[PDB]
């Protein structure tokens, strides 16, 4: 009673990637276990005088709820055990891609399982999960067991003995597709089919864990399947509500690094930067060339003040658009240890306000050979897919917004003048500004 | 001044060298050496105290009158100018390709859709099958009379920081016609299909020097002088073709790399030098430790990499036991802070004897490891091959090459600096402190590592 | 007389008469064979059989056509087939198995004599009788049998020019000398009838001529002479038919002729003519298409695998990037390049983008598709509009892998595709395209693609 | 009798008859079709045809079977065709010309049954006849023309073994319900009377069993039922080929089976059988290239050049790298792919190295190749060995899109190849290759190729 209304009132989030102790035996009452959070509590506190939710390899699944009105399966335990990165090869081995919230994972069918697909247990309880999964009413979709995914990690919190002992939470996951695959025994030259499964990791919306107290609430058989809905994911419930097509929006999406808006890639609104960035708007609107030739000094400024060796080659044109204006040269690496770099860059002069398209840095993207990297400079900012196209993709492309390059025009001004800021332009403008060289990007090496 | 100027223009060399800008201009004065700040070309062609008629430089096939031997009739030579060129920005099948490195010339001849009749209709392309016929020469007789194609092309200037698209020309070297084959062109403006010569060409090696002298063009000009006594100032190249014939071409071509190669030497710590007993001690270390030098490779290449002030940030090691392309993973930050772009670094490490060297293949196995902005390292005790070093530059790889004396010496700085004693101390820490990482990473999450 | 036709005969054999790739020929079926030229040009029968010869005509009808077989001193051999085709009709053709000329790489796809009302299997009709009897000998298995085989000489009915004006009828166009690459079965459909047929479908190779673009027709003068054995009727003979009597298909990937032309279309040139069925088609195609994007994406994956599997490549049905939305990738399928005991599978990724069949695609917007392909993957653009000029150049100068599938491509790919399959019913595909591209969709990587 | 017959039929068509792809079955001609066992094995004839339904044997003779045309209320259809492919060789097949089974991507190669003593066109022969017939069917233009379509169920002699006991023959295994993808012209040699003879090559695509690997029998008892409409036959059919009958063409890419299997050979499965006549000609090979390193260049590039051309893909003849010293790259093709109207090409390199048969190729050796590959390039490498275990996982880890060919591909391709072009004899190949490898060297970029 008491221990129970203790249970069901505090949250016992778990986050995708949390390494939890998971063993033969143990206490379903201690919070923590051998320096790991203690999975049989995290998901039985044993309050609620409930049986442990077992996880074996592969598919697992408690004894059903049997509610007031219905009965249903409170949950699927799911552990996947590979951890190969190359070190096993087969295409049949479990595909984890949880940044883009997507998981192919296999059946417990084997080579030497006598039954037909799937009289497994576990495939078994895939089918009948994933009938579920795929309700075209919001009252089977209620009824539909979340598949909460585990997989064996490798952790040294004392930096030894990493291998094994653990297992690592990979979020609560949908069925979006069920398919009968066809495998061989690499070891006996056996071919047995098998189950496949499509599975789509929900997102965990505020934060990007999961309340285990669901499962408690899809585990009490006093409660109906309407009344578990309280501590599941909001995503989860959308799914619940409008079903397949919920399935885009809620999709749990991970980018490796930030992604920066309108207002970081520009200046301050009332700063002298703001002002620079206007009348180089206002100077290079109708000087395109000039302002590639600025984009070259920039891009040099940029990459050497990261400290790397950079070497001006050439602009490459003086008409007629193109994807690459100018070129330059890295040599990445120690004095008498390095390696050249051919760059490839880009200037787009725009209104401050105006944004850069994906497609308009694909352009660039597209020219980089092995070995070469690319710069954008532009005097708005890049938008959001462009931004995203970049980092998910892993172009290797440096960009230069309206904030870098107002800074960077106004520290040359600061380097070269007589006390102007017209310097700089007159310099971009007038004399250098003509000259180009009708050579290929590579050949910046040889120079 | 019929024999003391000829005398004098016979007895002073025209060193024309492979990359150099010539002036040609319409009417231009033949005495004349430099102009404009260049040097002119009817002078270096046709030096004007011979009496000679000039060789013309027009677009496309030129060719002096035949040149009457005492015994047989023979071209002087064809002097061939590439006609287009603007960076490319000149998309046609038809267009002609330069690969001097190599020594390789892809050229076109100057049929025209206009031409009524077949190849070569035109003087030009006649001239082209007369010559080939003495290029393709069994005899050396025959390849002896075979006219040299010299090879010039238009060039955008700067001269005194102003640039200059035409009034200029560029020696691409004397070239042996190879293969001639006939090929079917379509006019965009015409739309009809008209027939035309191709030209595979063969740019013969000039030497150390890579030049020609023209006087060769004097001697082959020379009424008096048989085609046997006109080989003096030709490079040896040439000379051992028209001896050998077709199994001498592949030998004599031109071969050029884009930048230095070092020499084992270079790449191996002087004889007697602290660096080498330091390198002898690491090969006698590490020939049983594997992993352990893998560590110590990624210690070396982070060293390397964060000396130049460049931004890297080490990862982790592939595989504690087995055999793999590559070893370790690391970053390097390109850009500004906060707003720079992750390039993944794949390294590779192998102890193997100093005198030992590393093969084009070996090095390969980690070149064929990169994506696109991935980046390589190579680190041993050894040195790297010259023909991996061939492939690294001619193939353009993206690969950081560390040989024994740039291990040794970043190794000695890293123990005066870090470990402020022997190198014992460093050792043990390349084996306590890691050296043993059964991951399971991929090369690519080190962006958000 | 006799020592008049001796030296007549003479007089012929010793002189060349070369016949080019292009050539504008006049065509009389009563016309005879001492007139060099006809009506301001080459007459036909002079060409292929002139009087000084005395030699009966050869015919060239409407289809297949060859002469009666001569019989030699070695053995008895047909001397060649000449075909006539019509009338390609500058991209205004309403049935969906014309022949396809393509005379700049110097492949044909000439397809047989097989008709609705013809009973029984291909080829019971005297033309495919012809191909095949001869697709013995194009593959066969000595230097002797290659020897026999009659090489298969293209026309093409086409429309001259003389003083200014426009003559439709009566010439026909030289497309060179031809062997049988493959000859596979086939069934069509009349569009009219809506009767369907089984038939032959021929690539054919046009051999290069070598020093010239063309033949010398004294090569048929020495394979018709009865009097000369089959091996020694290539004294006139093009050099690349030499080799490919010599090695035989080993050949053939390299005696294909080659016209070295721009590759960049025109948006004229990459939509279909203007009152053609292929129009109509598109401009329902972009109609339908206009507020169906996903849908439109599933009809290019379909259009995509028609369109590989068309060159002899094997498709494999990969899936669709999303149902909602808007991506880089809209779909993704896979090539096993190589054979069936040795071959890499090679990712395909999609792009489908339904503008107005007038407008035009960027290069931004190719180039978004390309700057996701990785080494060993290739691109495919399906559009129901053009490829602008700067995109082709950027896709040519930088060697861009991607597939263009513009109008005409996609209007021809679905009409043969609806033709074949559905009984020429549009409506059936398109609403195939709209019911089942949910279904189609996987949130799975590009590379998985290897797995199916 | 009526009353025990339909008892009987009803029995039969109420239990599912499941046949899964590999199951071995005994067949026995002159058995009987009411045992369901027969010497440890499923009956065939009770499978096929069991005694409930009172109807004849579906007889599996060797070659091209097909029982009497049903006469349904709606048309008249073939119940299916039985395919027997006898030759168990396990690689010493003596026949260049033999079934090729790639099970495992849902692909078949199969050869018809023309023979040297056949006399008329393909097929005059009765199993080419009921395969040109089928092939109507199965490229129908409609989904009404689809129901027709009979079936072409697979069946392979393969030795047994039961309980230490290896029996050759009397055993036939179920390798599926197959769709004929594609039916072409071929002409093949024998090569024990030296004669030459036409026939039909088809291309099979297996289709997938969806919930089961097989099919259930009784789609074929409703296929042989008078009683029942074509469209009436599709209710234990499976669910892909009920798609293709609905879809067509369409379907065929994204219905074939496929099998999760590891494409690691080892050095055994990529060296042909040990008493194979491929052993001798790779032995062949192995004693004249040892020594002819560039000669085995030009081999090599002419076998990548029949690898590439097999499914139909455009393959380009380019030209080798060196005629002396060793590089990266022996010799350079291309592949135009798809478009046929604006085509792209691809870009080959291909690396040859003639090494001991035993011996294999290290990962070095293979990703010297694979580095100088860019975008849309694709890799080959041609070896009389193997390729070692490592370089095979590190070319699926990693996805190098390099096709391999090992010495039992090798082998069996120039095997075909001699036998298809110079009457049987190895020699004229190989000195072929030995004359004409200097003057097939060029010093072009491999980019150039896109010029040819
Ligand atoms: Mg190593
Ligand atoms: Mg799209
Ligand atoms: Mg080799």
């Amino acid at each position: 009673w008491a221990a129970s209304a203790e249970v069901a009132n505090k949250p016992r989030l778990v986050f995708v990637g949390d390494e939890l102790r998971y063993a033969q035996g143990a206490n379903q009452r201690d919070v923590e276990l051998d320096g790991f959070v203690n999975y049989h509590w995290l998901t039985s506190p044993g309050g609620l005088g409930l049986p442990k939710v077992m996880l074996e390899a592969g598919i697992n699944a408690p004894a059903e709820v049997v509610g007031p009105d219905r009965s249903r399966r409170a949950l699927i335990a799911i552990r996947s055990s590979p951890w190969k990165a190359g070190h096993e090869t087969n295409p049949w081995h479990d595909e984890f891609d949880l940044d883009h919230g997507h998981v192919r994972y296999f059946g417990d069918h084997k080579p030497s399982t006598v039954g037909l697909p799937g009289e497994t247990k576990g495939n078994r309880l895939l089918l009948e999960a994933a009938r579920l999964h795929a309700g075209t009413t919001r009252e089977e979709r209620l009824l539909a067991p979340p598949l909460f995914l585990f997989r064996a990690v490798t952790v040294h919190r004392a930096g030894r003995a990493v291998v094994k002992g653990h297992v690592e939470f990979c979020g609560a996951a949908i069925i979006e597709r069920l398919e009968h695959v066809v495998q061989r025994d690499p070891e006996t030259g056996r071919s047995f089919p098998n189950l496949s499964l499509d599975l789509a990791v929900v997102s965990g919306g505020e934060i990007d864990g999961v309340d285990f107290r669901w499962i408690d609430d899809r585990r009490n058989a006093a409660l109906a399947a309407g009344e578990t809905l309280r501590h599941a994911p909001e995503s989860w419930i959308r799914w619940v509500r409008q079903g397949r097509l919920a399935i885009p929006g809620i999709r749990r999406r991970v980018l490796a690094s930030a992604v920066q808006s309108s207002k970081e890639q520009q200046p301050a609104s009332g700063s002298a930067e703001a002002a620079t960035l206007q009348t180089l708007y206002k100077f290079y609107d109708g000087r395109k060339h000039a302002f590639e030739l600025l984009a070259s000094r920039v891009a040099a400024e940029v990459f050497r003040e990261s400290g790397a060796r950079y070497k001006e080659g050439w602009l490459s044109r003086s008409s007629g658009d193109g994807g690459v204006d100018f070129i330059g040269r890295i040599d990445m690496g120690s004095l008498k240890a390095s390696t050249p770099v051919v760059v490839l860059g880009q200037a787009k002069c725009i209104q401050p306000t105006s944004s850069v398209s994906p497609e308009q840095v694909a352009r660039v993207v597209a020219r980089l050979r092995r070995g070469w990297i690319g710069v954008y400079v532009t005097t708005g900012s890049f938008s959001r897919q462009a931004q995203v196209e970049i980092i998910d993709d892993q172009y290797p492309v440096v960009l230069i917004a309206g904030g870098t390059l107002a800074a960077t025009v106004r520290r040359m001004v600061q380097a070269n003048y007589g006390g102007d800021l017209d310097a700089l332009l007159a310099s971009t403008v007038d004399e250098y500004g003509a000259a180009v060289t009708h050579r290929r990007p590579e050949e910046v090496i040889s120079l």
